[PDB]
């Protein structure tokens, strides 16, 4: 994904169709009807996983997981018996996009939500997808699900999240995929200015917006989770490691240790994906054995800043057994 | 395989020590050469052994003098170091390496055997040491220095190369383990003890320092030696900063040219040839509290003064103030 001598500019051609309570676009919410396709590697998809997990939608929206590696045709189901998705029965996700738009020319991405009976991709617009879990699937939330996107905060959530998106979520990509020293230099500065900006903010406050975990924290978390494991070396975002940024590190560990976050995070598949798939940046395709992950489970003292994580909700229980991250792929006990 | 000819007090190989006769060629980038620089600097040999510096970047013909007026070495007058090896061995087929010591009048490489070169500064140039030069390789410690240094060489100095240049995951994995086992071994040792061997800075500390100096800037990312950054290894980091802040060490260290060399020359590992702008170097100048462990750095010697003016590291290339 690197254009030589050029800044990395992302191609945002998504399928914007929505799954909604009223069924406006021809796709009403109902249990057993749709299936979420994701990968532990990709941070956009990893939000979907966390959100689904926080709202208890496991029993009503099925989940398929792609393997971290693949060729030019994008995600495949190579971790699975048969090399095919248990439910959809396809070997690669492109078939699901094909079934809807024969010849689909745009990017074949995760997360994607597929309608089961038809085998067709409904949507892959990951920012709208996570909102729609909070707003449209509201009838099937578990008791104690939180308000990740309550009306009275959306303005603030939206302004913070756009900042983070451009400067951080995508900031890291804009560094790593930079095709020139100068492009890279510019990204590096914007990235670390922002992180300082966010350090100041979170010194003052347990979470990004208000009193509670919200959609903003989730979006930020998927990037910090990948920082030391990938972005720091692979993408050369290397002013300093995350673990050397006192407040952001503490914030990160607070979220990681919060149920529904760290339990969605597979460090082996994350590394494998970046270091092996991006052969243009790392042609040896050797995956670093570091970093040592144990520091993630160390005490953060963010409780001392107050807040209620779930805010008159409850933490979810542990994941269903097929969605648990293998112990060897997680932090060592 | 090196050129094993020696420059020696007795002149055994036809190359006696004398001032003004030889010139050391080095590069700020290469850690083998960087020892040379430190040692020369600790023993006050600046005024009697001249110094040329190569630029960090070059073609398949190795080191060039492209930081210098004219694109040539001030004294030798050559554009690339290969010429100096050529003038001695006209087909020279082996590696064109720094550090190299060149005899000025003739323009020929005398030696590039870097482990022997630094010993020979301590032992053979002894008559031209400044007052207060230390004993980096005293007879009564050599055994211990030698055994420690060999361990460090294979597991660490050369450990990092074996990771970065590994041609397979498994090769890499093996190098990674040996590397970090050793660094733990050394952490244990330096917890109780201010320096590696005995009471004093010695040849061992110098050899270890050139590698730690490059760890966070290069080896950690570029070579993927990434269990943890140096700055997260409490004792080794404190040891490293103690040496860095010791005159003759940090003042020989150019972080810009180090990074430039690894990240640009090794296109096979890093084909964008983009040089990271990190890490932030300021932590190097922070307090280490190793004085509490006792020791005398120079051991009835004195620290050297600051470097001669053409040997100072440009401020922009060093740590920021």
């Amino acid at each position: 994904y690197v254009t030589t001598g050029q800044e990395f500019v992302r191609d945002t051609k998504y399928i914007e169709t929505r799954i909604t309570a009223d069924g406006r676009d021809g796709y009403p919410v109902e249990p057993g009807r749709y299936r979420l396709i994701a990968a532990r590697a990709c941070p956009w998809a990893n939000r979907t996983l966390i959100v689904r997990r926080l709202l208890g939608l496991e029993n009503v929206l099925s989940l398929g997981l792609c393997g971290p590696t693949h060729d030019k045709n994008s995600w495949t189901f190579d971790l699975d018996p048969g090399g095919v998705d248990p439910v959809l029965g396809i070997p690669r996700l492109k078939d699901a996009y094909e079934k809807r738009f024969p010849g689909y020319p745009k990017g074949i991405t995760v997360p994607a939500v597929v309608e089961i009976a038809t085998g067709e991709v409904v949507t892959n617009d990951f920012p709208q997808i996570t909102i729609d879990f909070s707003l449209e699937w509201t009838a099937y939330h578990r008791d104690g699900a939180p308000q990740l996107y309550p009306e009275h905060l959306r303005a603030e959530i939206d302004e913070v999240s756009k900042g983070i998106y451009t400067e951080v979520n995508n900031g890291v990509y804009r560094c790593g995929f930079a095709g020139s020293q100068d492009a890279y230099d510019a990204a590096y500065d914007r990235l670390f200015t922002k992180l300082d900006e966010l350090s100041e903010r979170l010194a003052q406050q347990r979470y990004l917006v208000g009193d509670t975990i919200t959609e903003a924290d989730v979006r930020l978390f998927t990037t910090l989770a990948r920082f030391d494991a990938v972005y720091h070396g692979h993408f050369k975002c290397n002013r300093s490691k995350l673990s050397e940024m006192p407040v952001l590190w503490a914030y990160a560990r607070d979220l990681f240790q919060t149920p529904g976050f760290g339990d969605t995070t597979d460090f082996t598949q994350i590394k494998q994906h970046y270091y092996i798939v991006h052969s243009d940046i790392n042609p040896t395709q050797i995956v670093p054995k570091g970093p040592d992950l144990r520091n993630w489970l160390t005490p953060h003292h963010r409780e001392e800043l107050g807040g209620r994580p779930f805010g008159d909700g409850t933490p979810p229980g542990p994941p269903i057994a097929a969605e648990v991250v293998p112990a060897q792929n997680w932090v060592p006990t």
